[PDB]
């Protein structure tokens, strides 16, 4: 019993991470954007954080930045895109405990967000 939290600047969609999550049976808690998990943060309890955001402008590079300046224990999966090295390398540098390179198929997704909820209990 914990709670997927998912970060993305993408309009919701029937289709697209969350609702996968769910129809495999995992607690998803879905977020408008970066600031407003930054702001809900203090108040999670048991949960995985997913990130997976575009734009360099609001990276989740800087969201796990923001994480850490807080003292927060959230076990983190930062999405990254095709080819995106840089990124996944700084990523790790920000205690993430992994990355998915994109596109990636359920299988993997959901496989690495179980070895994250290791890091918890």
């Amino acid at each position: 019993d914990y709670t997927v939290h998912i970060v993305d600047d993408e309009e919701p969609v029937r289709k697209s991470l969350a609702f996968m999550l769910t129809m495999n049976g995992f607690a998803v808690k879905m977020h408008q954007s970066a600031e407003a998990f930054l702001a809900f943060a203090p108040d999670v309890r048991n949960g995985v954080l997913v990130t997976d955001l575009r734009m360099p402008d609001m990276s989740g590079v800087e969201l796990l930045r923001n994480l850490g300046d807080l003292k927060i224990n959230i076990p983190s999966i930062v999405i990254t895109g095709h080819g995106d090295v840089p990124m996944a390398v700084e990523a790790m540098k920000a205690g993430a405990v992994d990355f998915i390179e994109k596109p990636f198929e359920d299988t993997v997704i959901i496989e690495a967000i179980e070895r994250a909820s290791e890091h918890l209990v």
